[PDB]
């Protein structure tokens, strides 16, 4: 942290728009869905990347990439930032690989989540492990960076203010739903007060699994959709009635945005718990969505990554891969 940091960062030249020649239509919340500007509902179905950080080290980070991604039918791309890389390239360094990204995917017709990618008990500041972790000033900061730098670009319209939130059953320590719904709140109050239109995912604990403790005491902010990571193993059989009572039901009310699911064989390259499948899930929470009118994305648009999407840089795609790609075919552009 020279000028790199959170709390020490320069100046910060404003975004060229003059890179943009597309303004993709406004979306917003009404009620239970997201809709136009003629009031028609949008579903999103798209893709993760890899940290940009991760991209521009493996020299993928090119439009190549995105071009590939656009070719699936992806229709929504998720940019996770890790703030261990935000701390990485620093404040400037990494906006201008953000700043790349969202024109991308901005000139391919392709809406960009900003997710904070951290992994944790934010208020305890207790994460997973040293590459997801952040502070309230530095997940603020971040906030009202990308909040006003983006404001305008309705293409950049979800802010996911908070990956995965989780105790670890006690051992990354103690924070209640009322407490995580206050953070949220000034979070996106920092994002409205620069981004009138910015739309704000918020998750529950369990890794962005539960939405029991949101519905019982929902989030007093306007222009809000409600996240959950469904992983294949995160509930067993009986899928659907388990999913419903944990999530789907929330999306009778607010709008849900899945902006992790994925899948792999116990055979595959880092294959782990809760990811692991026989294949019959891809299907299964797909057509659970469609029922739903829930919006996803996939996780990882990268061949190192679990549970990969490609098989390698030639752009094959796994078995998870394939799926997403039919039905992001079908049913999206």
């Amino acid at each position: 942290q020279n000028t790199s940091g959170w709390w020490n960062a320069g100046d910060v030249p404003a975004f060229d728009k003059r890179q943009l020649s597309r303004q993709l239509p406004l979306i917003r919340v009404d009620g239970n869905r997201f809709v136009d500007e003629q009031g028609n509902v949008q579903i999103f179905r798209g893709v993760s990347i890899s940290d940009p950080n991760k991209l521009a080290k493996d020299q993928h980070f090119n439009k190549k990439h995105f071009d590939v991604i656009r070719s699936w039918g992806t229709n929504v791309v998720r940019i996770p930032v890790h703030p261990s890389a935000w701390r990485e390239r620093g404040v400037k360094g990494y906006l201008e690989l953000l700043d790349q990204a969202i024109t991308w995917n901005n000139e391919l017709g392709m809406y960009t989540i900003i997710d904070w990618h951290s992994m944790g008990n934010l208020k305890s500041e207790m994460f997973q492990n040293s590459m997801y972790h952040t502070s309230k000033g530095e997940t603020f900061d971040f906030w009202r960076r990308v909040s006003e730098r983006y404001n305008g670009i309705n293409s950049v319209a979800f802010y996911e203010i908070f990956n995965e939130p989780t105790v670890f059953s006690g051992r990354l320590g103690i924070v209640s739903w009322a407490e995580w719904k206050a953070i949220n709140e000034e979070a996106i109050t920092i994002i409205q007060a620069h981004n009138p239109n910015a739309i704000s995912l918020v998750a529950g604990f369990n890794w962005a699994y539960d939405l029991r403790e949101a519905a019982a005491n929902p989030i007093e902010r306007n222009n809000v959709a409600y996240v959950s990571h469904p992983y294949p193993q995160k509930v067993g059989a009986p899928y659907q009635a388990n999913w419903e009572r944990d999530f789907g039901f929330m999306a009778d009310k607010y709008p849900v945005f899945a902006t992790e699911i994925g899948y792999q064989l116990a055979s595959d390259k880092g294959a782990h718990i809760p990811v692991i499948d026989d294949g019959s899930y891809g299907p299964r929470i797909t057509d659970y969505f469609a029922k739903k009118g829930i919006s996803w994305v996939a996780w990882v648009f990268d061949p190192d990554w679990s549970p990969q999407m490609i098989k390698s840089w030639d752009y094959e795609p796994t078995m998870q891969g394939e799926h997403f790609r039919k039905v992001m075919l079908k049913e999206n552009k």
